[PDB]
């Protein structure tokens, strides 16, 4: 049922479904998660994806900054490209509303180029969640833009960012990532690179926020 954003109703349908989906992921109990990587500043879990032959990842860690500045740096635009070492380019393709867009980005090779570069075209939506924000996304069709690499597929994904309990100048950041790199890659390489991607996200974002 792959996604074309041809009208207002398409953007409304996909936005609300993404929100409900990410919220459901956020309610998945700890028993369903297996630890993929654990260090002092971040934990990364995985579980089998219901969308494709691969994993849904979860990550959780604290950022020494408030929700608005964290989510500003994660959302599609030049700031995200600034700190995210995995990204080699990023172009927002169309502005739907202040909180809603379609973008393309390309990734560097991973695991000393075992995993070749990819590009993605993703719908992106930011909406209020509890005391914080949710910023979520999914790959969509967009044939107007000149491709450079084989397109990967981002199944529903996103970032929950809320004030840290008892300490509002800090934020609890929870991510869900469900990327299909596609092409032919040893699954062991894929799983290593994905767990690494989520861990590096946090350490890169920490530096980027300064």
């Amino acid at each position: 049922r792959k996604i074309k954003l041809e009208g207002l109703s398409d953007v409304a349908s996909i936005s609300t479904k993404l929100q409900n989906t990410l919220i459901q992921y956020h309610s998945i109990k700890e028993d369903e998660w297996r630890v993929a990587k654990k260090v002092k500043d971040v934990t990364v879990w995985r579980k089998p994806s219901e969308e494709f032959n691969g994993y849904l990842y979860k990550a959780q860690g604290v950022m020494d900054d408030v929700v608005n500045n964290v989510i500003d740096h994660i959302r599609p635009g030049p700031w995200r490209l600034d700190w995210d070492r995995l990204m080699t380019s990023l172009d927002v393709l169309e502005h739907f509303e202040e909180n809603c867009c379609v973008m393309r980005y390309t990734t560097a090779g991973q695991l000393d180029n075992i995993i070749s570069p990819r590009e993605f075209v993703d719908f992106s939506y930011t909406v209020g969640y509890e005391e914080g924000l949710l910023s979520c996304g999914v790959s969509v069709e967009w044939s107007e833009t000149r491709p450079e690499f084989v397109r990967g597929y981002n199944h529903p994904c996103g970032w929950f960012c809320v004030p840290l309990k008892d300490s509002p100048s800090q934020s609890l950041l929870t991510g869900y990532i469900q990327t299909d790199l596609r092409g032919m890659i040893p699954q062991s390489a894929v799983d290593t690179a994905m767990a690494s991607t989520l861990a590096n996200f946090y350490s890169d974002l920490r530096k980027g926020l300064r």
